[PDB]
């Protein structure tokens, strides 16, 4: 079930891939975490792809 993560966080605004390292997440999309680094961005699954995104835009479900 959350096999690739337990932890997941819900994106509050539509983001789109400025390039091939970052991914598109719509608001209201549940993304799953796989790295925190750093709090300006975290590495997250959106659907086939991970990339970093701006924890500003996003909210975790905790």
């Amino acid at each position: 079930m959350d096999e690739t993560g337990k932890e997941l966080v819900l994106a509050l605004y539509d983001y789109q891939e400025k390039s091939p390292r970052e991914v598109t997440m719509k608001k209201g999309d549940i993304l799953t975490l796989l790295n925190s680094t750093n709090k300006d961005w975290w590495k997250v699954e959106v659907n086939d792809r991970q990339g970093f995104v701006p924890a500003a835009y996003v909210k975790k479900l905790d």
